[PDB]
């Protein structure tokens, strides 16, 4: 129940954070 939700910020958070930088 815990890392079922952590995939919400995991494989698509470099996608987003490499846009600003």
């Amino acid at each position: 129940g815990l890392f079922g939700v952590l995939a919400k910020v995991a494989g698509h958070v470099v996608g987003a954070i490499a846009e600003h930088f």
